[PDB]
Order: structure tokens, then C-alpha cells, then sequence
């Protein structure tokens, strides 16, 4: 019913436990992204999706030491829901150096900061 006629963008063994809709932002320019939340293997692992007008690109993140979720801060991944309405997090890591990324959606924002939230603090 929910489901598409055709399989979805995320892997399908990946659980997305939340998705949203943010926007990635770089220091050149920015460009509208998703950020979704899913468990594979008894893991947790961040998946983001560029509204790339080609395809939605498919970059595969990890949740551990080497991926973390800074809130407007150098490093706040205890504290991140605090600062709710449109919140602004930057990832950094093996797979990526340094990106930014926005959600204006409140409501969803909620859901996407508690879920990534409790993966990493579950972890750490």
C-alpha cells in the first residue's frame, strides 16, 4: 500500500527508521537533499539523498566514531534536539571531509534528531 510500485531509493535491507527532508548546503552553493535514518545488520547508518537532478545519489554514512552529528556547536551530539526549529548539523568523516546540512520542518526535524540522536548515544 505505502510502498511504490517500484523498489525505493534506499537500500532495501536498510530499515529507515526516519526520513526527512533537509537541505545540503557547501561552501560554493547548496543543493535540496534528505536526510534518512535506518538500521541494517543490527547497526545504525545514516543514508543522505541529493535531490540531484540526475538521480538521487545514494551515500552511504555509517553511524559510529568516525560519523558524528554536530547541532550548531563544535561538538554537541549529547544536546541536539535543544536547538529544534530548522536545525543546522555538520557530518564529518572517512566518507566525507566536512558538508552541512538544514531540515526547516520542525515536526520532522524532531523525529530525525531523536532517531540519529539515540543511535549515537546508544553507541556512545
Amino acid at each position: 500500500g505505502p510502498l511504490g510500485s517500484m523498489e525505493p531509493p534506499l537500500p532495501v535491507g536498510a530499515q529507515p527508521l526516519a526520513t526527512v527532508e533537509g537541505m545540503e548546503m557547501k561552501g560554493p552553493l547548496r543543493e535540496p537533499c534528505a536526510l534518512t535514518l535506518a538500521q541494517r545488520n543490527g547497526q545504525y547508518e545514516l543514508i543522505i539523498q541529493l535531490h540531484e537532478k540526475e538521480q538521487h545519489v545514494q551515500d552511504i554514512i555509517p553511524i559510529n566514531s568516525h560519523f558524528r552529528c554536530v547541532q550548531e556547536a563544535e561538538e554537541t551530539l549529547l544536546i541536539d534536539i535543544a536547538s529544534n526549529s530548522g536545525c543546522k548539523i555538520r557530518v564529518q568523516g572517512d566518507w566525507i571531509r566536512e558538508r552541512r546540512f538544514e531540515i526547516p520542518d520542525e515536526e520532522h526535524c524532531l523525529k530525525f534528531l531523536s532517531a540519529v540522536l539515540a543511535a549515537q548515544k546508544a553507541q556512545s
